[PDB]
Order: structure tokens, then C-alpha cells, then sequence
């Protein structure tokens, strides 16, 4: 478990490569995706993106941590 | 108790990890999710983070202190 | 009394644990709770909590000191 | 009377301690209380607060000059 | 007459103490009042208040002049 | 003519001191006076200020530049 | 792949010089394109642009990435 | 021509003093000038400041390049 | 092609000098020009502006790259 | 009284054990303690440290001389 | 007790080996522990270090007296 | 009067023991007193402290010439 | 264990090869690595490394104690 | 008038003790007073100190040469 | 190995010519390379120079060892 | 023509006592002159002054080698 | 091979004249050139400066070794 | 060409007086000319000044050779 001086949102995100996610995340002024929910699977997530695939289509997204609100996740937070 | 240098947010929230809380927290610019309300129980928080796992439904919330307005416990704030 | 250089807002919510407070406290941008009027007895504050204990019904609140906006006391605040 | 050096709002604020003063303060956003009238007797002001005393009805207000709009005194400011 | 390097508002201010001015001021986020006209007695400003004399019913204001918009005089403004 | 190094707002103010000029002038948040048209004679101006005397009534405005948006002279801008 | 200290957005736009994405961009205060939808072939990505080129009409857009919210990819983000 | 490093908005300006130019401005909050169009002749741009002289009426503006948006020449740009 | 450390918006401008480029540019706050659609040819791009010079008309527009949203080739971006 | 040539700060301090003493003292670079009061009895000052004995709580502090910053004294300061 | 000619920071510390210490530190420039608070019995202290003994759960630390701010005793401080 | 050579500012100091003298200091990095004005009589200075006796409450105060600023005497400087 | 006149940093981390420390360091100016953790077995330490051999993965750090700010070791500090 | 190996600023204001002088005085790090200019005559200066006696209001200033920036005179500054 | 009085950082920099090395270095003050990884195998290191030679694509670096923060080996290092 | 062991910058100004200069000088920490250009005729410089004294309006100024920056004559620089 | 003691970073340029390097080079304080990437082709480097001859437009560039950071090479550093 | 023991950067100024030279010099702190770029013949350079003579308008700059960055010239670096 890490401690408190490194337990950041990246670093427990690079913990968790392989639990199904659901990112709730909003873009702060747009007409047509005001709010979105990536679902899927996180693949890799760096300091300023979290890489996720979902598996359903195939579309691996590439969001930005800035616009992130809140993820929610299915099975077991590995912190 | 933890001295006055040291007692932040996520000290105490770090020093009640098995508590029943729920945390009212508030997007700044949403359409969909603007309040929402985190029940459940405190697994871990560091300090850019409270990952909240509620055991109604098991999923394990993981959310962003920085949009963090108020947590409601119910037995005992441990300071 | 405390000199002028340390007489900040969170140095007197330590002098008077256990005085009960009506803190009217306001978030900035919700829907559902714009505006609200924490009641009860002053626990434990410091510098980025509040820890309001409502003996009524006893949930201890934990609110966060950035969104106060002013706190009516009853009896004496002391200084 | 001081210099231009340390003449700022909460020196005179303490030179006045016991003048009865109405503080006309404006909370940025809020649907209930906009604008607010704290009218009684400045018991003690820090640097960041303003210890009204109405002695109407006894409730010893603590506000926070950050606030602050402007204050109406009534007989004399001793500065 | 002051030189370039200390020619600010309030070193102007302090030169004209006790000239009838009109204070245009209008504060920031109100719904009572958006806009104010203190008219009165320049009686002394500091570098962050402007206290001003209304000789009309006594009431001495203390304003902030970080909500200053501008002053209106009507004999002579000395600089 | 002054050098690139100090043709400033407030310089070439100071260069014309004695020219009739109207200051479009615009308060940022009023609903009185959201924009104002000083027009007059520039008498002196510093680095915070823009003392116009209007001759037809006698009203020596005392303006903050900060506000400022253009001046409209008529005559000659010595620059 | 990129270690942590280094895996930002645009080394990562720039280890996929060639995959057909989709970057979803939102420009802040627009009143005829608020969001849009740039569909293309990422020929090069420096630190404050997004070189795409379309291969349907031949138009090579040149984004900026201050403006950027997520970009979809197909096949396979190599991080 | 000008470098890279010196290639500003005012020297470049500066080095059309005698252009015919229409400079669109828009001050940001207005009721009654939202957007200007100044038409004339540049007299003299400092780095705070674009003397316009319009020959039609003989009114020479005094503008501030905060709130320049563009300016259209019409003959050439000396750069 | 240039290094990462040197790859920013202005040095690709200033290699694409006579490229029939569509700026899609947005001023903040207007009401008459909201959205703009500056067409031509690039002549010249300093790091604060940029010269478009429309051929149809002969208007030389000289841009700020503040308000820039992207700029549309038709050609081949020289990276 | 000390002569001139060895009239320092450490050798007043301790011809002066024995006296109620507030020092003011400020640490360069910190976020919770920049500024430090610490009201006592000097008990004994060597030329690296004061050892204040605060008689409230009984906590002894030890100071260090390089962070003084001036000793307010409240009887008698002996030379 | 020790000489004026010896009486330095770290004698002092080496005459109170077993004497429950709180120290107060700062590290310059850190991002995560800009001030911290080491509480324990001191074991040992050089005249470069201070090994810091926590009974509360084991970890001995080693700090570096450059970084020392103050050392709060609680019994009684040996000169 | 001191020959050249030993006109320092200490030496002045203790030709002036018993002037009225508002000493003008400045602690370098605090938040609290960033700057302070020490009014009162001097008792005696030596080379590294100006023990200031304010007489109106009787706080004799010790600050050290290292933050010296200016002293602004009254009646007669003796050199 | 070690005189005062040499018992410095570097001798007590040669006392100790062979101890499992976390060494807490802060570079002075950086962006991605302001301040790391090194948890791992001190192999060697001369007077400007600190050779840490990480068990967990095998890599074999090597510090400089001019960065370093504290060791927190587990077992028993050997002085 | 002075050799080059002598002629330093002390000595200079040494040579024009009655001359009207202007000293421009900027202190590096304060709130209050970052930039001042004591008016007066030079009544004497040494080589720390540069004794200002400003007739106006009799007030004898004593400033530090350590902080001064530059002497405007106004008749002859003999050399 | 080294004695206690040669083991330097270049002397073990020297013993292990040829072990891959990523060398974490960061430059002071930067805009683009604030903080740079430079991975490769170490080819011969001088009292001021630190020349990796990176095997993928062949670009020897020559580093300077002023900035250099820490040096992680993978395999021996030999001391 | 000095030699090269003795063209310095002071005796270059004593050779040329009598040309039009305008010293272009940058005070280091101030708020009102951060960057002062001084015009006029050098009467005089020492190693430690530059007796500048401008003849439009007769201040011979007396400035500070320390804070030079460039000086640009007009006619021919006689070294 | 240069021995230990006279293998600096000047004696090593002097051994490379003719190796095609780029000089990755960092100017403490500016606004226009922070950090500058010198490419081409070294002629000659005393102990104060790299005599960089840019054989692509004929610009022989005289850097400063003080402000070095790093030069990558492409083909052998000969040491 | 000049041996390794006097190859410094005056020397080789001195070698090449007459080649144009382009200077980009850097002063640490102003506001208004923090980067300046220098164009002219190097006339004569001592050991702490370059006397450039632009040949454009006439005006034979001064330089202080501790303010230089790089000095650009177009022709041939006699060393």
C-alpha cells in the first residue's frame, strides 16, 4: 500500500491496470457532451491521461485526468 | 489527538478508516451528476482521494477530495 | 486573548469547543444544497475542518472551512 | 492616530471595540442570504473576523471580513 | 504636489481631508445593494478604507476602496 | 517623444495635461452605472488616477484607471 | 513504454503518428462551433498543436490542445 | 524585418506609424460599447496604447491594447 | 522537422509562410463578432500575431494568436 | 554594562535569565508555522539557542538564534 | 552546565539522550512534506544528525540539524 | 563628532541613547509582520540589538540591526 | 560508537550497510520528481552516494546526500 | 575634487553636506514601504549612513546607504 | 573498493564503465527540459562530464554532472 | 587607448566626461521604478557613481554603477 | 585518454573539434530565449566559450559555457 | 591562434573588432527590457564591456559583459 506522500489519483490509477472502470467525467463548457461515462477496461494510465479500452467496440479512448470527476469501480480498489 | 500543524482533511479522514460515512459532494459544471451523495463505508483516503466502498451494491467509488463539500458521519469523528 | 498576529478565524473555533454554533455555511455551485445552516455543538476545528457533533439526532458533521461563510454563536465567544 | 503604514481595515476595526456599528456584508453565492445587516456591538475583531455582539438578543455573531462590504457607525471612529 | 512615484489613490485621498466628495462605489455580487453613493465629509483614508462623514444624519461610514469605482468632488481636488 | 521603454497609459496622460478629453470609461458589475462618458479637462494624472475637471458645472471627478477603456481627445494627443 | 516521469499527452499523440483518431475538442466561448469533432490521420503532434489530416477532403486541420478533451482512437493506443 | 524574439504586436505597430487601419476592439463588459470599430490613421502606438487619428472628424482615440481583438490594414503590412 | 523542445505554434507558422490557410478564430466577449473565418495567405507569423494577407479583397488582417482556435490548410503542413 | 566589543545579542540574553520574554521568530520556508510566538521565561541562552520555558503547559522549548527575529519584554531589559 | 565557549545546539542535545522530544522541521522546497513534526526519545544526536527513537511504532529516524527549526521538550531541557 | 572611519551606525545609535526614534524594520519572509514600526526611546544599542523602551506601555522591546531599515528621529541627530 | 568530532552522516550510514531504510529526498527544482521515496538496503555509503539496492525489483539506486533530507530505517540504528 | 582611488559615494556625500537632495531608496522585500524618497537637506553622511534632515516637518531620518539606489540633487553636486 | 576517502561520485562512475544507466537529471531553470531521463550505458565519466551513449538510436550523450540528481543502475554497482 | 588591464567600465566614463549618455539602469526589487533610463551629460564618474546631470531641467542625478545596466551614447565613445 | 585530473568538459570539447553536435543550452532569466537548441558543427572551445559554426545558413554562433546544459552528440565522443 | 591558458571570451572579442556582431544579452530583472538584442560592429571590447557601434542610426552602445548570453556573428570567429 503506498504511503502518504506518493498515494496521488495517477499512481493508485497505475495500480489498477485491468479492473473494469467506469469514469465519470465532465467537460467544463460544451452543448453536446457536457457530461460522459467511459465505461471499460483501464489499460495504462499516466500522469495526464488514462488510457481506457473498451472492450464492447473496440474504441480505446485517451482521456484527460484534468476533466475527471469521479471513477466507480466493480471489484476491488488495489490501493 | 493530531496538533494543530498537521490536522488537515485527509489526516482525520485517514484516521477513520471503517466509518459509515456519507459525503456530499458537488460537480462545478454538470448537467447530469451536479450534488451527488457517496454512502458508504471509507476504505482509504490519501490525500487526492476517498475511496468510498459502498456494501449495498459493492461498487467502490473512487473520488476527488477536490470537489469534496461535506462528510456526514454517524458514530464518531476519531481527530 | 490572543495577540494580532495569530488571531485567525480557526484559532478561536479551538478556544470554544463546545460552545453550540450555528455555522450558515454556503457551496458554491449546487442545485440541491446552495445554502446551509449546520447546527450543534463545536467538537473539535482546525485549520481546514469543523467538526460540528448535532446532538439531536447525532450525526457529526465534518464540514470544511473554505466554504464558511459566518457562525452565530449563543452564549460567548471567547477570544 | 496611525500612519499610512499599518492604517488598514482590521487596526481601526480594533481601535473601535465597543462602538455600535452595522456591518453591511455581501456573501458572493447564496440563494438565501445575499446580502446580509449585522447590526450590534463590535466586541473584538481579528484579521480575519469581526466578533458582533447584537445585544437585542444575545447571539455573539463571528463573521469574516473577507465578506466584508462596508461598515456604518454611528457616533464617532476613532482612528 | 506629489511626484510620479507615489502618486496612488490613497496618497491623493490623505492630501484632501475634509473636501464634500461623492463616493461612487459599487460592490461586486449584491441583490440590495449593487450600487452605492456615499456622499458626505472626507473626515481620513487609509491605504484600504475611506472614512467618510455624512454630516447630514452623522452616520460615519467605513468603506473598503478595493470596491471604489470613483469619487466625485466639487471644490478642488488638491494633488 | 518618449522612448519605447516608458510610453505608458499614464505617461503620455501626464504629457497632456490641459486637453479636452471625453474617458470612455466602463464599470465592470453595476446596474446603474455600467458605462460612463467623463468628458472634461484632463488636469492631472498619476499612476492610479485621472483627475477630470469639468468646467460647465465645476465636478472634479477623480477616476481610476484600472477601469479605463479609451480616451477620445479632440485636438492633439503629444505623445 | 513511456516511464511515469515522462508519459504526458503529447509524448504519447506523438508514439502514434499514424492511427486513425478522433479528437473531441470543445472551444470555450463560441457561439457557432462550441465542440467539434475532428476525425483524421495524426501525421505529427508537438507540445501545442495536433497536426491532423484528414484523408476524405485532403484538409490538414492544425488544433491546439489547450482546447482538447479526449481523443478516440480504433486500433490501439501504443503508450 | 524584425526577429523572432521582438516580433510583438507593438512593434510591429510601431513600424506602420501612417497605415490606414480599422482596429476591431471589444471592450469585455459593456451595455453600451460592446464591440468598436476605430477607423483611421495610426499615429503613434506605444506598448500600452495606439494613437488613432481619424481624418474624417479630427477626433484623435487613445486606445488600450488590452482589449485590441485584430486590426485590418488595407495597403500593406510592414513587418 | 523540428525537435520536440522547440515544436510550438508559432515556429510551424513561420515555416508554412505562403500557405492558403482558414483560421478559425474566437474573441471571447463580442456580440457582433462572436466567431470569426479568416481566410487568405499566410505571410507572416510572429509569436504574438499573424499576418493573414487575403488575396481576394487585398485586406491585410493582422491577427493575435491569444484568440486563436485552428487554423484549416488545404496543402501540406511543414512541420 | 557591556562594553561596545562584546555587547552581542547572546551575552544580553543571558545577563537576563530570568525575565518574562515573547519572542517573535519566523521560519524562512515553511506552510504551517511561518510565523512563531513563544511567550515564557528564558531560562538559559546559549550562542545557538534560547531555552524558553513556557510556565503555562511546561513545555521548554529550545529555539534557535539564526530564526529570531526581536524579543518583546515586558519589566526590565538589564545591559 | 556548559561554558558560553561550547554551549552550541547539538552539546545541548547530546546532554539530553533519553528525553521525549518533539521536533519541529522543515525541508525547503518540498511538494509533499514541507514541515514535518518527529516525535519520540531522542537516542543519540552528532553534530550532523539527531536518531530519533519513535516508541509509538519503531522507526527510528535519522534527521539532519541543518534542517532543524525547534525542538519542543516536555520535562526538563539539561544545559 | 566620529572622524570617518568609525561613523558606522551602531556608534551613532549610542551617541543618541534617550531620543524619541520610530524605527522603520523589516523581517524579511514572514506573514504575519512583514513590517513593523517601532516607536519609542532608545535605551542603548549595541552592535547587534537596539533596545527600543516604549514608554506608553512600558514593552521594552530588543530587535536586531540585521533588519534595520530607517530610523526616524525627531528632534536632533547627534553624529 | 563513534566521538562527537566524527560522527557525521556518512559515518553512521557506513555503520549501518545492511539495513533496510527508506530514505525521504527532495531535489530542489523539479516538476515530474520533486520529492522521492527510496525504500530498499543500503549496500554502501560513501561521503556523496548512498548506494540503495532495492530488493523488490533489483534496481540498484544511486543517491547523492546533498539532496537528502531524512532516513527512516525499521530496526536499530547503529551509532 | 577627489583622485579616482577615493572617490566612493560616502565620500562624495561627504562634499555636499547642505545641498537639497532627493533620495531614492527602495527596501528589498516589503509590504508597506517597498519604494521611498526621503526629500531634504544632507546634513552629514558616513560610510552606513546617510543622516536626511527634511525642514518641512523637522523629522531627522537616518537611512542606510546599503538600500539606496540614487541621489537626485538639484543645484551642483560638487565632485 | 574505495576507501572512505576517494569514494566520490566519480570515482564509482568511473569503476562501472559499461552498466546500462538511466540517469535522472534535472536542469534548474527550463521551460522545455525542466527534468530529463537520460537512459544508456555509461562509456567513460570524467570529474564534470558523464558520457552515456544510448545504444538505440545512437546519440552520445555528454552530460554535466552539476545537475545530475540520481543515477539508477539495473544490474552491479560496483563500488 | 587603455591597455587591456585597465579598460574597465569606470574608466572608459572618466575618458568620456562630456557626451550626451542615457543610461539605461534596472533597479533590482522595486514597484514604482523597476527600469529607469537616465538622459543627460556625464559631469563626472567615479568607480562607485555616475554623476549624470541632465541639462533640460537641471537635476544632476548621482547614480549607482552597482544597478547598470547598458549605456548608449550618440557621437563616438572615446576608449 | 585524458587522465583523471585534467579531464574536464573544455578539455574534452578541445579533443572533438569537427563533430557535428547540438548544444542543448539554458539562459537563467528571459522571456524571449529560456532554453535555445544550438545545432552545428564545432570549430573551436576555449575554457569560456564553444565556437558553434552552423554550416546550414553560415551563422557562427559564440556560446557561453556557464549557461551549458548539455551537448548530444551523433557520432563518437572522442575522450 | 591563442593558447588554452588565455583563450577567454574578452580576448577573442578583442580579435575580431570589426565584425558584425549581433549580441543577444539578458538582464536578470526589469519590466521592460529583459531581453535585448544588440546589432552592430564590435568597435573595441575590454575585459568587462563591448562598445557596440550600430552603423544604422549611429548610437554606439555600451554593453556590460556580465549581462551577455551569446554573441551571433555572421562572417568568420577569428580565435
Amino acid at each position: 500500500m503506498l504511503p502518504i506522500e506518493e498515494s496521488y489519483i495517477e499512481n493508485i490509477l497505475r495500480l489498477n491496470r485491468g479492473k473494469t472502470a467506469t469514469i465519470y467525467m465532465t467537460f467544463e463548457n460544451s452543448k453536446e457532451w457536457n457530461s460522459k461515462i467511459f465505461r471499460g477496461v483501464i489499460e495504462a494510465a499516466g500522469r495526464d491521461h488514462i488510457i481506457i479500452s473498451d472492450p464492447k467496440t473496440g474504441t480505446r479512448y485517451l482521456l484527460l485526468t484534468i476533466y475527471l470527476d469521479y471513477i466507480t469501480f466493480d471489484e476491488e480498489i488495489a490501493y
